[PDB]
C-alpha cells in the first residue's frame, strides 16, 4: 500500500511501567521518506534495530545520550497501521503505558491516516532463517502476508497456548495486555524495573490465580500480546514486514536477535 503519516499531531501522557514516571508524547507529521522516528531533547532517534540499548522486559532505544524505554507497543501499532512517517517527540523517559495494551493508540491513530504518494518498500523476508536461545526459538520464511505465530509454555495453569496474527486482524492483538507473574515481580523491581506496573495497566497472574478483578481479556490474552510484542520490534527493521513468523517463548532479546540477522542477510 502507500507511505502513510498522521493528518494532524496526536497526543498520548500516562504513567510509564518501567519508570514509574509520567511522560507525555507528540506524534507529528512527516514526508515520504522520513521514516518512523522518535525525538527527545534536540535529538532525533530513528526507530531501528541500529538504536537499541536494552532488551531486558521493553525494547528501549537511545541515541547521543537521550533514551526511551519501551518502544514496542508503540512501534506495534505504527507497523500494523502502515504508518511509515511520523516522528513521535518523547516528554520523558519512557513510552506511557497506558492500559498495557495498543488500543489507545490504534483508535487515535486510524481515525487520523494521511495516505502518502509513494508506495510503502516492505522489508520482505527473502528465505527461511531461525535464531535460537536456550529453548527458545524464532523462525522466519518468505510471505506476501505479514502472518505471526507466537507459542508458549507457561510454568501456571495456562499451561500451552499458541497464537497467530494475519493481516486484517489487528483488532485480535491491539487489545491484549502486558502481563507478568507474581513469582517474577520481586526480580523485576530488584532490577530496577517494573516501577509503573499495577493491576491497572498489567495482567498479573500466579500460579493459579488471576489478580485483576477483571479477569482476562482473552483465555490467550498473554501470546496474544506476546504476538503484538514481536511486532513493534519487526518494526526495528525499518519498514513494514512481510513474512510468516513463529515464535516459541521468544522475547525482546532473542526478537532484537532475529532483526539483525535479517538486517544483516539483506545489507
Ligand atoms: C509481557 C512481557 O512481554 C513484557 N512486559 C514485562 O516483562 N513486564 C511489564 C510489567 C511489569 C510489572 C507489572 C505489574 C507489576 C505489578 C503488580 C501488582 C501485583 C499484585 C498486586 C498489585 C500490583 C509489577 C511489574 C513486569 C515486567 C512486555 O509487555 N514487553 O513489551
Ligand atoms: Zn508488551
Ligand atoms: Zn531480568
Amino acid at each position: 500500500g502507500l507511505e502513510k503519516t498522521v493528518k494532524e499531531k496526536l497526543s498520548f501522557e500516562g504513567v510509564g511501567i518501567h519508570t514509574g514516571e509520567y511522560s507525555k508524547l507528540i506524534i507529528h507529521p512527516e514526508k515520504e521518506g522520513t521514516g518512523i522516528r522518535f525525538f527527545k531533547n534536540g535529538v532525533y532517534i530513528p526507530a531501528r534495530h541500529e538504536f537499541v540499548v536494552h532488551t531486558n522486559h521493553s525494547t528501549d532505544l537511545g541515541f547521543k545520550g537521550q533514551r526511551i524505554k519501551t518502544v514496542e507497543h508503540i512501534l506495534s501499532v505504527l507497523h500494523l497501521l502502515e504508518i511509515t512517517n511520523v516522528t513521535i517527540e518523547v516528554i520523558g523517559n519512557e513510552i506511557p503505558i497506558l492500559d498495557g495494551s495498543g488500543w489507545e493508540f490504534y483508535e487515535a491513530i486510524r481515525k487520523n491516516i494521511l495516505n502518502q504518494n509513494r508506495e510503502i518498500d516492505y522489508f520482505v523476508v527473502e528465505e527461511p532463517i531461525i535464531v535460537e536461545d536456550e529453548g527458545r526459538l524464532i523462525k522466519a520464511e518468505p510471505s506476501d502476508t505479514l502472518e505471526v505465530t507466537y507459542e508458549g509454555e507457561f510454568k501456571n495453569f495456562l499451561g500451552r497456548q499458541k497464537f497467530t496474527f494475519v493481516e486484517g486482524n489487528e483488532e485480535e492483538i491491539v487489545l491484549a495486555r502486558t502481563f507478568a507473574f507474581d513469582w517474577e515481580i520481586e526480580h523485576i523491581k530488584k532490577v530496577g524495573l517494573g516501577k509503573g506496573g499495577s493491576l491497572k495497566n498489567t495482567l498479573v497472574l500466579g500460579k493459579d490465580k488471576v489478580y485483576n478483578p477483571e479477569g482476562l481479556r482473552y483465555e490467550n490474552e498473554p501470546v496474544r500480546h506476546k504476538v503484538f510484542d514481536l511486532i513493534g520490534d519487526l518494526y526495528l527493521l525499518g519498514s513494514p514486514v512481510k513474512g510468516k513468523f513463529y515464535s516459541f517463548r521468544g522475547g525482546h532479546s532473542l526478537n532484537v536477535k532475529l532483526v539483525k540477522e535479517l538486517a544483516k542477510k539483506q545489507k
